């Protein structure tokens, strides 16, 4: 597949100018020049400054739920998968913080496409881990998926308030204390 | 009165929206005169922040209730989800209200100054013998409850698919086991 540089240069570029200055106060013209390039030539590659900031929620969503699918499909048992993708997701909100205000932190979801961006996302992630989840469980598929929502919510929740808390305790004890209580719950706690 | 045009203004705030809605309508619907209705509530906004603060008080009085007994950890897990999904189907409009809310830093405080109440309840039970960093402490009580809304959630938002007390069980099994007891 052909390399668009000048795109991707781009996008970091515009993730970084609407999480500091938000939607409304930032503009193409300070985009352009962030990434060096003339307005014009920002132009030649997005229409617009909605269809710009679609294409960084898109890039941010996308880095997410491959991240977390890749970590249930490189993984072959149930414990090493929890192990992998509760390490995923932790990765994600410590490495991507840009990605991390734009998913979880926005304000702006009074239009249909941003929201959608981030609901189809979601749903996604719950669906991968219901697939894994369900398969020989023996479970009600309605059960099987209150659980996989349960199980997301849960690693989701440690994580975030690890990170919202600023790291009070490491990295490794938050993905160790997460990991150990979805696996062994509140019974495994102590 | 107060209490009645609470009631009535919940129902216009679901049905409508906070936007939508209106101090005529609200009036109208409890049978009131708008003069009246502002002889109660200063404002739109202050009505609705005294509306979500019922609400909140209505389940955060629930889940503590729950939380004060002394059974042992399991039984007070399955009384305090119990509580939660029974809220959730007595008091429908204030669930819709503070969890499926599209609507400001007054707002978000009243649900966030509720949600670290019970995760300050819910960390003094599980830190009592556990030995835990509170820190570590804290941040399995907040996993803890999210995984129980979570869960409420998914199941009243998928039109109660199984019964309310089969995901209660569902619910309680998972945050008690973990994923480590999912296929027993
Ligand atoms: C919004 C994206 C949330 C990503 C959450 C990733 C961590 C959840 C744990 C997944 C465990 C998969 C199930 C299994 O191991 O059987
Ligand atoms: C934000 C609404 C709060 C909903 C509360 C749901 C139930 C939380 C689980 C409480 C578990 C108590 C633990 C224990 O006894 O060790």
């Amino acid at each position: 597949l052909p390399r668009d540089e000048r795109r991707g240069q781009l996008l970091v570029v515009a993730s970084d100018v609407f999480v500091d200055r938000g939607y409304h106060a930032a503009g193409m013209d300070e985009i352009a020049d962030r990434a060096g390039v003339s307005k014009p030539v920002l132009y030649q590659h997005f229409s617009s400054k909605l269809e710009l900031y679609l294409a960084v929620l898109h890039r941010h969503v996308e880095n997410l739920v491959s991240g977390v699918h890749q970590a249930l499909s490189t993984t072959t048992d149930n414990r090493q998968r929890l192990h992998v993708a509760v390490q995923a997701f932790f990765d994600f909100i410590e490495h991507d913080s840009q990605g991390y205000r734009l998913i979880f932190e926005n304000d702006f979801v009074t239009e249909p496409e941003v929201a959608a961006q981030v609901r189809v996302a979601t749903e996604s992630c719950i669906d991968a881990v219901f697939a894994l989840i369900s398969a020989d469980s023996g479970l009600d598929p309605h059960r099987a998926r209150m659980i996989a929502v349960g199980l997301v919510g849960m690693s989701v929740d440690c994580a975030r308030y690890w990170l919202d808390a600023d790291k009070p305790i490491s990295k490794s004890d938050a993905v160790e204390g997460t990991v150990q209580f979805a696996w062994g719950g509140l019974s495994h706690v102590p």
